[PDB]
């Protein structure tokens, strides 16, 4: 069972992550990864917007923004890859999310970060990993 192989509770580091993403994907096609992250940000506030984008180290084409609830969310690749190439795509999307931290934003930039595939559990992550 997937849900046995995540803990709910536990914050996995972004190597971790990207080994048990690839046990959570039991489609037969080819599931997409996607990464989360609710930033410490007002959704009220206007100053406060995160739109940037990003050059996948394996892949590419990728730009992020923040949505209603100030979240982050963008694909880093395919459940198939293998694991040292989601953990890279994983670095380099927050890595460079960070240095969007908007000078009108006061506390933790990132709240919570975590992955999934099209099904299944989530996979929260310390991004600073």
């Amino acid at each position: 069972a997937l849900l046995e192989k995540v803990d709910p509770n536990k914050i996995y580091t972004i190597d971790e992550a990207a080994h048990l993403v690839k046990e959570l994907a039991t489609a037969k096609f080819d599931e997409t990864v996607e990464v989360h992250a609710k930033l410490g940000i007002d959704p009220r506030r206007s100053d406060q917007n995160v739109r940037g984008t990003v050059s996948l180290p394996h892949g590419g084409r990728i730009e992020f923004r923040n949505d209603k609830t100030g979240a982050i969310h963008a694909p880093v690749g395919k459940a198939s890859f293998p694991p040292e190439k989601l953990a890279d795509n994983i670095r380099a999307f927050i890595r460079a999310l960070e240095a969007h931290k908007p000078e009108g934003a006061k506390g933790t930039f990132l709240r919570s970060v975590y992955v999934t595939t099209t099904m299944g559990p989530s996979v929260r992550i310390n991004p600073h990993s």
